[PDB]
């Protein structure tokens, strides 16, 4: 029910490396505000397709998180901003452009639960017949990337940067770099009555299989999303 394979992290890391491509496009930045219990709060920025910071959020309060993350941001040089406001970061709107006062960051709140992005388009049958709502959505724009970098690099099968997803080794860092890859094989797809794809929730995720809340994998999952 995994939706995403180590092998294609392992490929897609330095992936802009090894077949020769920059970052280009907007920087993209998101912070997972997780909740009132012990996990960690997550960021992730990318410039276009390249991932350059994968930061964990310690021993801090909902408000010394946006803090954190937004200074994160501005130190990252974002064009967007978003952060996942279903929880307890839905009131942290206000902070948000507080924080970017000034500055040209746009601050996006995301919310998983909602219908997918753009739903009435057609996949490429609509977006919202394959995906029951943003959370699924962009998960799979993450693991579809992740995908077809797997095949450029492995399988010598060309793609467009675009397209792809790589995670800067050196920038990021090796181990929160672990720490990312651990959380996102165990993102899970969950039953679904309408034939849609839909995700396992972290509070699910928790109740059966007893895994902490993957903030960092969610913060990446978000910035697939460019306002
Ligand atoms: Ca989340």
């Amino acid at each position: 029910m995994a939706i995403i394979k180590r092998e294609w992290l392992e490929a897609a890391t330095d992936a802009h490396k090894k077949l020769g491509w920059k970052a280009k496009g907007a920087v993209v930045s998101a912070h997972d505000p997780s909740d009132t219990g012990p996990d960690a709060k997550g960021y992730a920025s990318r410039h276009g397709s390249v991932v350059k910071r994968i930061a964990e959020g310690l021993l801090m309060d909902i408000n010394e998180g946006a803090d954190w993350a937004t200074s994160l941001a501005i130190e990252d040089g974002a064009d967007h901003y978003l952060w996942d406001g279903d929880g307890v970061g839905a009131g942290l709107r206000r902070q948000t452009t507080e924080a970017f006062s000034g500055k040209k960051i746009t601050a996006t709140m995301f919310k998983g639960s909602e219908s997918p992005f753009d739903e009435d388009a057609p996949y490429q049958r609509t977006i919202g017949d394959v995906f029951r709502n943003k959370r699924a959505q962009f998960y799979y724009a993450l693991a579809d990337r992740l995908y077809l970098t797997y095949r450029a690099v492995v399988h010598g099968e060309y793609a467009d940067p675009d397209d792809m997803l790589s995670f800067d080794k050196e920038a990021i860092g090796e181990k929160m770099l672990e720490k990312l890859f651990a959380e996102l094989t165990q993102i899970q797809r969950k039953f679904n009555n309408n034939g849609k794809l839909e995700l396992m929730t972290a509070v699910e995720m928790k109740q059966k299989l007893g895994i902490p809340s993957p903030n960092l994998a969610d913060a990446l999952m978000m910035c697939m999303h460019c306002p």
